[PDB]
């Protein structure tokens, strides 16, 4: 097909990272105005890190004991307090290079940037998306810990993740950045389980009327359906039900297409319930469920 | 600990990106020192672009012609130059963000980021590989003329291609920073078709050693195959020849995994032969060709 994950351009941020180790514990972080951002995890030592008791760890730090670097360059810690699961250093020096932003928390099928980071230092740029079991199938090594997600819009980066952690199963978990993690997860070493994931029934549909726009209709029926008897047939398959806020965001495409969101409901429902018989939908036969309908807009029509 | 098409941190090139204005043709730019290159096209009215003569229409024009924009600054062209399809224009600043930086000729099968731009702003980062056939499947829109793709090493960024156009199929073709087209195009606008495109094998190969990293390892068999006997099936199913050489960059991963690069060969020719029977590998359900052996490495270890 003609689509790619594409990322924002990821200089706004690039120009944000920083390195924080307390002791020999080392992680990346976020310098925005006078505040460098970051994983609370970082106070822990070795041993604290399976059952860290993060009030009485903070309580025992100081200014002193953060050492904040920009590349080899060190930033004077001022103050310091935690806000749930984040760490919040204020340093002597506003960031110069610190972007008009916004801290948001998205819902899952929402999709971001991820600038993967090691020792501060930005190494590549990804997409992906907030699975609806809170988690993001991301690519991070050890030394990942504190790299950020992001959207740009107007001229603003909205940051939205900050990883934390690799679970079990090869995934990752992380916060927002007034440290709130998505899904039930704690910042401790031990085994966490992600529940059973589903899949993103709105960014399905944005997929199927990318195929339309490209021509690839052959899956649209004579049929309609009401939002509610989707939303029974779709978890039936494993699918998330639509909130009215995914029928809103379809609005661009259903306008574009001339085709009712009910009605590309109706027409996956028919896939769901059919398969999809030996077809294929823009040359696959899988659905993709990450991107967004904004996702597809751009790459649509820009 | 997951797998994305990655590419590199983008800011040290947007820096350098700005807009080109000769009379009411516009695209992209790229701000090196003291010098804009751009696609030649740029030079073209609507009618000259069906058909251009391209030595003809330089002359026909000075340095007054020349509107370059960075953001809301324009800079003042003091010479301008033609290097087979790039435009160079002397320009009486340096722009201080310009990397240390080279241009390179890339190979077939070797992959880049895109920084994909639009009226000399940066839009989207994604990451491809040039085809066998020296077209790249990028995402690019109208006004994307003069978007640049490069490698970062170490603090170096190595830019090796210029995007000019996209061809009735889709695929894209662009040139060199030195102005010389990656394959059998020109820079006229009139309809071109490629060379019937192969997969880039080395690359499979690298992408099923990031799959069995990963954990994913269904694929896997205990035939065993000569390089010889490799070749003349992969040949049969339109794949690039496996060189030794080819055989040697694989060896960091074999040695990981513990598979000798033969037996993988032996893997992706069963699979080459039988098809993936409905199966995915890493979440894809066709082969991918666009991570190089560097690229797995870097992603899967650092
Ligand atoms: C001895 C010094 C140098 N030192 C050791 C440290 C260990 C840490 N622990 C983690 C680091 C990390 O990058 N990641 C993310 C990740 N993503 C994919 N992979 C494979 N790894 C982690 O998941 N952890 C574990 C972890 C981090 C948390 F924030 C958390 F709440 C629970 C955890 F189990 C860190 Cl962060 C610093 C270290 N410094
Ligand atoms: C403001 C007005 C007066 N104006 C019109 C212009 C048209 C131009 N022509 C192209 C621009 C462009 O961005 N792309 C790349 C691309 N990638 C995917 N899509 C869909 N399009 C093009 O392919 N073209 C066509 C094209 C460009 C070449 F460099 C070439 F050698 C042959 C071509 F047919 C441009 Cl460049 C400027 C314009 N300004």
């Amino acid at each position: 097909s003609g689509f790619r994950k594409m990322a924002f351009p990821s200089g706004k941020v690039e120009g944000c990272m920083v390195q924080v180790t307390c002791g020999t514990t080392t992680l990346n972080g976020l310098w925005l105005d006078d505040v460098v951002y970051c994983p609370r995890h970082v106070i822990c030592t070795s041993e604290d890190m399976l059952n860290p008791n993060y009030e009485d760890l903070l309580i025992r730090k100081s200014n002193h004991n953060f050492l904040v670097q920009a590349g080899n360059v060190q930033l004077r810690v001022i103050g310091h307090s935690m806000q749930n699961c984040v760490l919040k250093l204020k340093v002597d020096t506003a960031n110069p290079k610190t972007p008009k932003y916004k801290f948001v928390r998205i819902q899952p099928g929402q999709t971001f940037s991820v600038l993967a980071c090691y020792n501060g230092s930005p190494s590549g740029v990804y997409q992906c998306a907030m699975r609806p079991n809170f988690t993001i199938k991301g690519s991070f090594l050890n030394g990942s810990c504190g790299s950020v997600g992001f959207n740009i819009d107007y001229d603003c980066v909205s940051f939205c993740y900050m990883h934390h952690m690799e679970l079990p199963t090869g995934v990752h978990a992380g916060t927002d950045l007034e440290g709130n993690f998505y899904g039930p997860f704690v910042d401790r070493q031990t085994a966490q389980a992600a529940g059973t994931d589903t899949t993103i029934t709105v960014n399905v549909l944005a997929w199927l009327y990318a195929a339309v726009i490209n021509g690839d209709r052959w899956f649209l029926n004579r049929f309609t359906t009401t939002l509610n008897d989707f939303n029974l047939v779709a978890m039936k398959y494993n699918y998330e039900p639509l909130t009215q806020d995914h029928v809103d965001i379809l609005g661009p495409l259903s306008a574009q297409t001339g085709i009712a969101v009910l009605d590309m409901c109706a027409s996956l429902k028919e896939l769901l319930q059919n398969g999809m018989n030996g077809r294929t939908i823009l040359g696959s036969a899988l659905l993709e469920d990450e991107f967004t309908p904004f996702d597809v807009v751009r790459q649509c029509s820009g």
